[PDB]
């Protein structure tokens, strides 16, 4: 949010509602609807699904309790859920997602961030 | 049809959907929409799907060409489907659905039709 505020992406969005476009929020395809009731009831599909599953640490010991993706992270801040950052967090990449996890933690109250790159 | 013309099963139908029902066709659940959509989305969930799967004859070469149920023959009938009715008919049964299938291939030019009931 400090980065572009949500306020901006909303009244854009509204915008192309605006525009005659429905958008039909909370339907994942493959779970309330499959691909070929798209191909049998549309002209034409655009898939635009994006990339958002995380990569692992690929190390030993990267499924305990206490690791979580970046974007799992962020989006779990996103929708104010609760995440249970520690004091210590060490953000392992050098991205933007790492850039912009560890500036959530810091102003998520963890005491010390470090982030560590390859 | 010679029993129960369409047009008027069409117009009770209108009727009903004059109420403010809405009745989405072509929109079979397990293929098109899924049992967990609804229970999602929706207060309630009513199950009506009847009984749409035919008793095959039990018996060896019941799975041969020429052999069709008789829920499957009558609706081919009734979407004026191809049925591939040949000039001798044997119905198996003694229900209503048999009496309805032996009385359409007469109508549709089987020379011979027969019911052998148990």
């Amino acid at each position: 949010e400090y980065r572009l505020p949500k306020g901006i992406l909303d009244k854009e969005i509204e915008l192309i509602e605006k525009m005659g476009v429905q958008i039909k929020t909370n339907m994942r395809l493959g779970v309330d609807i499959s691909l070929e009731y798209l191909r049998k009831n549309y002209d034409a599909v655009f898939l635009a699904v994006g990339a958002w599953k995380s990569s692992t640490l690929g190390c030993p010991g990267d499924s305990a309790e206490g690791v979580i993706g970046g974007i799992e992270f962020l989006r779990k801040v996103s929708m104010n859920q609760p995440v249970n950052l520690g004091q210590r967090v060490l953000v392992v990449g050098g991205g933007n997602t790492a850039m912009d996890a560890a500036r959530t933690a810091i102003r998520l109250g963890a005491k010390e961030v470090t982030v560590l790159y390859r």
